[PDB]
């Protein structure tokens, strides 16, 4: 059909309906502004009102109604040299004109005063408006590390041995050093004859030889992407998965030639699995 629906002609009666309580806010700015008048305003619950606002506006009472106030001291800005900059920022409701100037440089993209010098208004148009991953550069680390090559499960017992080597050799990744592992592969999708995974521990100088495996080896330093994972170790596969997905296409640099690795902040039986901390590094050319 081409006539006007019901539907839309009481999407549109609501809609007016908030724009004459948007017109209302901005007249009877500088007020007391008592939320259930203004709900009774939109023909709505004041316990849902935040919310529709918040819906259609896109920006919440307080945000909306401080950034028409900083509109305004825009205007007296740019328009009223005349007038001070403290009693300008007094006027928009700021105690303290360094608050005021935050929250201009925040939202604006301009100082105050450098907008009283020469307003850019139509960057000011143009401003209306899950998981970080960071880049940081890795140092290379000099660390003592054994290499499981079997199952995936078997995996664990071989990090029983390196724990052993700590008590028995009296080296101390414990304190004053670091505790990584190196995902050379995926345990599902590599064939598990192949799996390799190596428990290393941060040295300040070689270890010299033992019989139980552990070697002497390197974490190259450089570029490197980071992501923040909480929880279990066997949550972890999927925020690698997510790391892949997510931020090797966003971001267009490449990694380089060293597998992923894990930085353990907190060791895993210690505290609880609900609070483990792990860091996962993808290395980055």
């Amino acid at each position: 059909f081409q006539g006007a629906s019901m539907n839309d002609l009481i999407s549109a009666a609501y809609s007016e309906r908030l724009r004459r309580v948007c017109d209302h806010i901005e007249r009877h700015l500088d007020e007391p502004l008592s939320i259930e008048a203004l709900s009774r305003m939109a023909h709505s619950s004041p316990f849902h009102f935040h919310r529709q606002f918040t819906t259609w506006s896109g920006l919440p009472l307080y945000r909306y109604i401080q950034w028409l106030r900083l509109r305004r001291a825009s205007w007296r800005l740019a328009f009223n040299p005349q007038d001070k900059v403290i009693d300008i920022a007094l006027d928009a409701g700021f105690q303290n004109p360094e608050s005021f100037t935050r929250a201009f440089k925040t939202a604006f993209g301009q100082s105050p005063r450098r907008f009283r010098q020469s307003p850019d208004w139509l960057a000011w148009h143009q401003r209306v408006p899950v998981m970080d991953v960071k880049i940081v550069e890795f140092p290379p680390t000099r660390v003592a590390m054994l290499t499981h090559l079997g199952h995936p499960d078997k995996v664990n017992a071989s990090a029983a041995k390196f724990i052993a080597w700590r008590r028995e050799t009296g080296q101390s990744p414990i304190a004053s050093s670091q505790t990584f592992g190196i995902a050379w592969h995926d345990p599902q999708t590599t064939p598990p004859a192949q799996f390799r995974f190596d428990i290393c521990g941060s040295v300040r100088q070689p270890i010299a030889e033992n019989d139980v495996g552990v070697v002497n080896s390197e974490i190259p330093g450089g570029r490197c992407a980071v992501v923040r994972h909480q929880g279990s170790l066997d949550s972890l596969p999927e925020s690698v998965w997510y790391l892949f997905r997510e931020w090797l296409p966003a971001s267009g640099e490449t990694p380089r030639d060293f597998p992923v690795f894990f930085q353990y902040l907190n060791f895993v039986h210690e505290v609880a699995e609900h609070e483990l901390l792990t860091d996962i590094y993808l290395p980055l050319r």
